[PDB]
Parts: C-alpha cells; sequence; structure tokens
C-alpha cells in the first residue's frame, strides 16, 4: 500500500510551465482550476515555487512526491485529486495575502497538508477514537514521506522535521468538520475578549485550524456556475452512498436521498448560514485580507435564495 508514480510522470511534471495568461488569474481567491485538468500537478508546483522560490525543494523529489500523492487519490466524484488541488490553491491565496504572519516552515507544511488532506478517501462519509478518516489520511501522508526518494523534508534538521510533521498532522486533523464548530467558537471568544495571541502556539494551531476549514469548504467561494457544478459532484457521491443504503432496505437521511432532490436548495441555504458564513466571518476577523472569500460566499448564498424563491 502506497502507490508510486512512474519516471515519465515525475519527469513530465518537471518540464511543465504555467501559461502566462493564468498568472494573474491564479492569484485570485475565486480562481477555478476546473478547466485545466492537465495542469493540476503543474499548478501545485507553480504555487510552491511562487511561495518559496525555485530552491525550497529538490525539484526532482518534489515532482515525485506530488505525482505519488495523485496516485493515492481515488476516482470518486468529489473527494478526489481535483479537490486536493482546489483546497491547496485556497491555502496558497491565503498565505500570499498574509505574507508575513506565517513562518517558512508553516508555509511549506500547510501547502503539503492541503494536497494530502483527503488521501485515499473512498467516497463515503465518516459515518459509513473519533476523527477516523483524518487520523488515516495523516497516516497515509506519513507513509509517502517515508518512501525511497520521496522525502521532501530530508534537508531539515530533526527538530524542524518533527516540527513540520506536527504542523501537517494538526492541519489534516482540523479538516474533520465536527471539530470546526468548537474551534471557531473558541476563536470567536478570544477575539472578543482580546486575548488572541499569535505568539502562543496553541492560538496559532486554532487559527491554522480555521484556515483548513475555510480551504476545505472553498468550492462555496467560486463564481455561481462553478459552485453549482461542484455541488453536482458532492451529490453524485452522497446519493451513491444513499443508493447503497437502500440496497440493504435502509432509509438514508434526506441529504443522501436522490428522491429528495427538490429540497436541495433549502439544504444548501441552511449549510451556508450554519457552517460556511460563520467560518469565513471569523476568518475575515482574524485575517482581514481573506475578506473576498466571505464576499464570494455571500454572493452564492443569495443565489441559493433565488433558486428557492423561484427566479433563476
Ligand atoms: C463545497 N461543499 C462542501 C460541502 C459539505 C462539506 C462537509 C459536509 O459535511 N457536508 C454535508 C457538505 C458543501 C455543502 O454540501 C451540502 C450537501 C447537502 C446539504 C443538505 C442538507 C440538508 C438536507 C439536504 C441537503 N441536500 C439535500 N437535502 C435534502 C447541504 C450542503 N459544499
Ligand atoms: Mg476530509
Ligand atoms: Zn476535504
Amino acid at each position: 500500500h502506497m502507490s508510486i508514480c512512474t519516471s515519465e510522470e515525475w519527469q513530465g511534471l518537471m518540464q511543465f510551465t504555467l501559461p502566462v495568461r493564468l498568472c494573474k488569474e491564479i492569484e485570485l481567491f475565486h480562481f477555478d482550476i476546473g478547466p485545466f485538468e492537465n495542469m493540476w500537478p503543474g499548478i501545485f508546483v507553480y504555487m510552491v515555487h511562487r511561495s518559496c522560490g525555485t530552491s525550497c525543494f529538490e525539484l526532482e523529489k518534489l515532482c515525485r512526491f506530488i505525482m505519488s500523492v495523485k496516485k493515492n487519490y481515488r476516482r470518486v466524484p468529489y473527494h478526489n485529486w481535483k479537490h486536493a488541488v482546489t483546497v491547496a490553491h485556497c491555502m496558497y491565496a491565503i498565505l500570499q495575502n498574509n505574507h508575513t504572519l506565517f513562518t517558512d516552515l508553516e508555509r511549506k507544511g500547510l501547502l503539503i497538508a492541503c494536497l494530502c488532506h483527503d488521501l485515499d478517501h473512498r467516497g463515503f462519509s465518516n459515518s459509513y477514537s473519533t476523527s477516523t478518516m483524518e487520523q488515516h489520511h495523516f497516516s497515509q501522508t506519513v507513509s509517502i514521506l517515508q518512501l525511497e526518494g520521496h522525502n521532501i523534508f530530508s534537508t531539515l534538521s530533526s527538530s524542524e522535521y518533527e516540527q513540520v510533521l506536527e504542523i501537517i498532522r494538526k492541519a489534516i486533523i482540523a479538516t474533520d468538520l465536527a471539530l470546526y464548530f468548537g474551534n471557531r467558537k473558541q476563536l470567536e471568544e478570544m477575539y472578543q475578549t482580546g486575548s488572541l495571541n499569535l505568539n502562543n502556539q496553541s492560538h496559532r494551531d486554532r487559527v491554522i485550524g480555521l484556515m483548513m476549514t475555510a480551504c476545505d469548504l472553498c468550492s462555496v467561494t467560486k463564481l455561481w456556475p462553478v459552485t453549482k457544478l461542484t455541488a453536482n459532484d458532492i451529490y453524485a457521491e452522497f446519493w451513491a452512498e444513499g443508493d447503497e443504503m437502500k440496497k440493504l432496505g435502509i432509509q438514508p437521511i434526506p441529504m443522501m436521498d436522490r428522491d429528495k432532490k427538490d429540497e436541495v436548495p433549502q439544504g444548501q441555504l441552511g449549510f451556508y448560514n450554519a457552517v460556511a458564513i460563520p467560518c469565513y466571518t471569523t476568518l475575515t476577523q482574524i485575517l482581514p485580507p481573506t475578506e473576498p472569500l466571505l464576499k464570494a460566499c455571500r454572493d452564492n448564498l443569495s443565489q441559493w435564495e433565488k433558486v428557492i424563491r423561484g427566479e433563476e
């Protein structure tokens, strides 16, 4: 277990250059990687390069690492390689727009953590100690790092190496949405009381934790026709899970039931109000430059309202 890339795959990636007409596009929060499948591993290399230059990773081990990650994502409609890269791009925009808050270690850890955060997702929920899927996705990240010529951190001291693995573990654990409700609440209080202090490691962990939810949910921050299409992918998976439950004579909850299709826009609306809006509001409060994520979220919420009210 742990599949690996071929030499053709890592060498082809080493040779890629992003077309000039995307370089301004890719800096924008709402950028959609969607139309550029061929370029996705290339796009990740690019973002690593912009954010730490052409000498932050041995370029060969880097391309090998990315191409093996890709081969350990499965061909599922939503929790796949497309979503890893989408989440990593959101993290890239955040780090670029907040350039001096984060250490060099943090920047490398979090881009890698984002690409690996759904490693070997099967297309079924946590429901079908806790943070099950996530402890596992971290486990798989550890295994790839450990292979052959795939250790991109080899050139760190053992003190830095232990540091970056622990950035990664906490980051991927933070992508379990059950834990997001409490982290956010904690952050909301600290901000209120004025007690938030980025010199404090456990405060940094929390902020980073929120940053991982915001990236993980970022398909709600793209332009309306892209968010709409992604929502179809999320449903392809949820309904396939609901179909497997009916196969056993089990009644799935409404969200996994394709017979409950007309209650889609209502469902979307509640999620936006209950999860997405508070997430990007607390983020915007701590990191003002992330404000365009909130704005794009608000715009998509009002699209969903108009669907419900019957006008699009
Ligand atoms: C980008 N993105 C990730 C996610 C996401 C991430 C983590 C997570 O745990 N969930 C559930 C979703 C989303 C929102 O997706 C949604 C899916 C279904 C609903 C829904 C709720 C209730 C009844 C419903 C619903 N749909 C049909 N009916 C009848 C809402 C939102 N967008
Ligand atoms: Mg996940
Ligand atoms: Zn995810």
